[PDB]
């Protein structure tokens, strides 16, 4: 039994060329700066009584970029501790331990921003730099 058919994204054509049935999946890309909330592909299944989509299709929302990546030393520098949507930036810095004395080094790119060009679903400019 075939599924309900995929919902239609704005400025988008169709999720699947052919494949709305149980054994078929609908794929969903997003406009840059947006990610998929749920699952970019869905597999058609039965809830019990009837055939519906497992994911019900993700909605492309602006990349929440929620809770910036953790750091080796201790969080990051930003005016807001927890992050809002895409375009945000935080700065990681490696910290003195006792006080004046340095105990840590940093990779070379301390400040990151949400750009989602990684193989991940949608993240920052990269993973948190580490104090190496």
């Amino acid at each position: 039994k075939s599924c309900r058919n995929p919902p239609d994204p704005v400025n988008g054509m169709v999720h699947v060329i052919k494949g709305i049935q149980f054994g078929s999946q609908i794929k969903y890309s997003c406009t840059k700066g947006y990610r998929l909330i749920g699952s970019s592909s869905a597999t058609c299944i039965i809830s019990g009584d009837t055939v519906i989509w497992d994911t019900e299709t993700p909605i492309c929302d602006r990349i929440p970029c929620g809770l910036p990546p953790t750091i080796t030393n201790g969080d990051f520098i930003s005016t807001n501790r927890e992050n809002f949507h895409y375009g945000s930036v935080v700065t990681y810095r490696c910290n003195p331990g006792s006080g004046g004395r340095k105990v840590f080094e940093l990779v070379g790119e301390p400040s990151i921003y949400c750009t989602s060009n990684d193989d991940q679903v949608g993240i920052w400019s990269g993973p948190a730099p580490q104090c190496i």
